[PDB]
């Protein structure tokens, strides 16, 4: 079975919890606890990630020099567990079921970054463009994190994602930003860049 590096490990860890901060946001934002059970699945993700970091740079330090190295490297994977925990424990509260505070909703809708849904329309031109092929991230500064297809989620969808229409879009990025991909989604704006 072909071996996976630190670096390759390091980087899932990283884009992984990022992931999960955005989605345990949206999971407040919508009161939806399958969000919010993803954010838990992926909580138990980063920790097998780091279990595999641990082992990998336990075995790659024979000497001081290089045990001082792969410190560095435990010590920031330290880090994005404890926020992979913070992430898990806002997704706990939507399982819970508890009443959210409206300030809380208003407060992911307004912050200098935000989460939106939106709603992809038959005559957008974004329908039958994957997600590859679009990256709206870099295209559009709106980077999709989750996508409702009637009654299933993909979450974290890759380059290999289609959308269609019907489709809701979950994207964390700027209102003006957010706003804008919804026109596109729409049909209003028929150009992308
Ligand atoms: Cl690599
Ligand atoms: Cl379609
Ligand atoms: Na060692
Ligand atoms: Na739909």
């Amino acid at each position: 079975y072909e071996p996976k590096s630190v670096k390759e490990i390091f980087i899932e860890m990283k884009d992984t919890v990022e992931l999960m901060v955005d989605l345990a946001y949206a999971s407040l934002l919508f009161g939806d606890k399958e969000i919010a059970e993803e954010v838990l699945e992926l909580e138990e993700r980063i920790d097998l990630l780091n279990y595999q970091l641990m082992m990998h740079s336990v075995l790659a330090a024979r000497n001081v020099k290089e045990a001082e190295q792969v410190i560095t490297i435990l010590q920031i994977a330290n880090a994005i567990e404890d926020i992979s925990n913070a992430a898990g424990d806002l997704a706990k509260m939507v399982l819970e079921g508890v009443e959210l505070h409206p300030v809380i909703k208003e407060t992911i809708l307004e912050g200098e970054e935000i989460i939106g849904k939106i709603q992809v329309y038959p005559e957008s031109v974004i329908v039958g463009k994957t997600l590859g092929e679009l990256d709206l991230a870099t295209n559009t500064g709106v980077w999709i994190i989750a996508v409702r297809r009637g009654k299933r989620w993909i979450f974290g969808p890759n380059e290999n994602f289609k959308i269609r229409a019907g489709d809701v879009l979950i994207g964390r990025g700027t209102r003006t930003s957010i706003d804008h991909l919804k026109e596109i989604a729409r049909g209003a704006i028929r150009v992308i860049g």
